[PDB]
């Protein structure tokens, strides 16, 4: 089997991407944030505290003839931005782009933190990291991908995120029309539950490539590119007036600037992130100070190849017995 679904930016900055997902019978379509940095499929629901729901579409398990309470199961997750959610668990039929999994754990939120409530466009998350990170207790549950894997034509999914435009998540096949040149594959460590890999270096603009190992995760659920402070300083030093602002919480730059590209290495190959991709716009409405799309990972504890990096590439998440990651230009 295969599936193919379009993923769409939630706003004009590409802060996140949503993909429609069918849950239950008859189908209830929710727009979920596909997140290769976590492993829970959770949704706003009829059980979510009413004051914490603001415009989201909810899953109502009592209206699904295939929903079954997973008795005794609870979940609770925190994310890197300090947001969180928790609740109980149903199993139900879940379909993405024509690919169906029966008996998928659908984690129903009883509580969500303010950032989720405030984002009307995201109805939940669909985790695509390794199932070892799944938070369901006392019986850990499998991701949608893990459940689908054995049935797929090939045990892979691909992320093809757009810059200020829709893109595609495919399951079970590689669309050879969706990228230019070849796909370069690179080793993955699953020890921390993430799609963790090692970039071979970077360049700023037209500058010389610096060969240096940068361990990090491929994370569709993180907006920005978070790299070591040395690398990030070298980038922003090429932008007149750019500075790290403790008050704002990262590098800012004059909105009048023209940003250089940023290249990262994948083996001997190179992925170029255009300068425009690194612009996240005014820090507040009407400001002439703009927020940078490349930020320091210092304090996070890991480097994160988030959407800023991934949307410059066609990315293969290869879930074969020994997982790997592939990157192609597009
Ligand atoms: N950096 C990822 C992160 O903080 C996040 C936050 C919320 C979420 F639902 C997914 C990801």
């Amino acid at each position: 089997s295969t599936g193919s679904a379009t993923t769409t930016p939630i706003d004009s900055l590409d802060d996140a991407y949503i993909t429609p997902v069918q849950i239950g019978t008859p189908a209830q379509t929710l727009n979920l944030d596909f997140d290769t940095g976590s492993s829970d499929l959770w949704v706003f629901s009829s059980e979510t505290t009413a004051s914490e729901v603001d415009g989201q579409t909810i899953y109502t398990p009592s209206k699904s003839t295939t929903a079954k309470l997973l008795s005794g199961a609870t979940w609770s997750i925190s994310y890197g931005d300090g947001s969180s959610s928790s609740g109980d668990v149903y199993t139900d039929t879940v379909s993405v782009g024509g690919l169906t999994v029966t008996g998928q754990a659908v984690e129903s939120a009883k509580k969500v933190s303010s950032s989720f409530t405030e984002d009307s466009t995201i109805d939940g998350l669909l985790g695509l990291a390794f199932s070892t990170l799944n938070t369901v207790s006392p019986t850990q549950q499998k991701t949608f991908f893990d459940n689908a894997k054995a049935s797929l034509d090939s045990p892979v999914f691909t992320a093809d995120l757009g810059y200020h435009a829709p893109g595609t998540y495919n399951f079970g096949f590689i669309d050879t029309t969706a990228y230019t040149g070849s796909i370069t594959y690179t080793a993955v460590s699953t020890k921390q539950g993430f799609w963790e890999w090692t970039s071979t270096g970077y360049a700023v603009g037209s500058g010389t490539f610096k060969s240096t190992s940068i361990d990090g995760i491929a994370d569709t659920g993180t907006t920005l590119l978070y790299l070591p402070a040395t690398v990030v300083s070298a980038y922003w030093a090429q932008v007149s007036g750019a500075k790290s602002s403790s008050s704002v919480g990262g590098y800012v730059f004059p909105c009048s600037a023209t940003l250089p590209s940023f290249t990262f290495g994948v083996g001997s190959a190179r992925i170029v992130i255009p300068g425009d991709y690194i612009d996240f716009g005014p820090i507040s409405t009407g400001s002439s100070s703009c927020f940078g799309g490349i930020q320091s990972s210092a304090g996070i504890g890991i480097n994160i190849f988030g959407d800023v990096a991934l949307k410059a590439a066609f990315v293969v998440f290869n879930g074969a017995t020994t997982p790997t990651l592939g990157f192609a230009s597009k």
